[PDB]
C-alpha cells in the first residue's frame, strides 16, 4: 500500500527477500515514459519508486564477502527529481541507509 520508508521497506525485504511491488528498476522506469531530466516519474508510474538496481560497491564503502552482492531502492520518493534517501541491501541481508546521496552509510539491519 505504497511502503517507501526505511523501516517498511527493511521490515518487508527481511519477511519476503525481495523489494514491495511499488519499486521498478531504472530501465524498467524508462519502458513506462521516465526520463531522468524532466523529474517525472510520479506522473508515468503514479505510486511507483526506483529501486533493485545492482549497486557495485566498486569503492568498498560498504563491507565486503565472497559472493555478496547489493541492490539499492530510493526511499521516501513522492514525487518530482530523485532524492537523497536510500536503502542499500546484501544478498546475505544487511541493510544499510543514507540519507546524503552514498556520501555516508549507517547500518540498520
Amino acid at each position: 500500500a505504497v511502503i517507501n520508508t526505511f523501516d517498511g521497506v527493511a521490515d518487508y525485504l527481511i519477511r519476503y527477500k525481495r523489494l514491495p511491488n511499488d519499486y521498478i528498476t531504472k530501465s524498467q522506469a524508462s519502458a513506462l515514459g521516465w526520463v531522468a531530466s524532466k523529474g517525472d516519474l510520479a506522473e508515468v508510474a503514479p505510486g511507483k519508486s526506483i529501486g533493485g538496481d545492482v549497486f557495485s560497491n566498486r569503492e568498498g564503502r560498504l563491507p565486503s564477502a565472497g559472493s555478496r552482492t547489493w541492490r539499492e531502492a530510493d526511499i521516501n520518493y513522492v514525487s518530482g527529481f530523485r532524492n537523497a534517501d536510500r536503502l542499500v541491501y546484501s544478498s546475505d541481508w544487511l541493510i544499510y541507509k543514507t540519507t546524503d546521496h552514498y556520501a555516508t552509510f549507517t547500518r540498520i539491519r
